[PDB]
């Protein structure tokens, strides 16, 4: 994989596995590949639990970051309902991987091709899980 070239700004963080940045000068919205944190939108799930923790540490994360960038896998960039599909980077730290490593999301929605740190993922959530953190507590 390799990163786009430059960076996003932030435009609002939504939950802790979307958010709207400004990519190319575009707003897009992009939903984190290969994970899934706690849903506080949707009436269907209703407000699950970590759903407001996940969001404030995606929300701090990209806030506070001086460069975000945008890594998109080898597979579709953008799922059926127009988002994009890419691991995103506060500062070099993977936003997905430290959602999973928190504990604060789970490794979901793993479509090939787009599995490229699938299993560097995999390898975070198995720490969380017997660290117990969280949505593993
Ligand atoms: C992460 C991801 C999600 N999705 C889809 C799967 C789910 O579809 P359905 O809504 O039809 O279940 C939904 C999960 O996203 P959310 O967690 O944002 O709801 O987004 C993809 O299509 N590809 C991906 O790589
Ligand atoms: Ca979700």
């Amino acid at each position: 994989l390799h990163k786009e070239p430059g960076g996003a700004t932030l435009i609002k963080a939504i939950d802790g596995d979307t958010v709207k940045l400004m990519y190319k000068g575009q707003p897009m919205t992009f939903r984190l590949l290969l994970v899934d944190t706690p849903e506080t939108k949707h009436p269907k799930k209703g407000v699950e639990k970590y759903g407001p923790e996940a969001s404030a540490f995606t929300k701090k994360m990209v806030e506070n970051a001086k460069k975000i960038e945008v890594e998109f896998d080898k597979g579709q960039r953008t799922d059926k309902y127009g988002r994009g599909l890419a691991y995103i980077y506060a500062d070099g730290k993977m936003v997905n991987e430290a959602l999973v490593r928190q504990g604060l999301a789970k490794v979901a929605y793993v479509y090939k091709p787009n599995n490229t740190h699938e299993q560097h993922l995999r390898k975070s959530e198995a720490q969380a899980k017997k660290e117990k953190l969280n949505i593993w507590s």
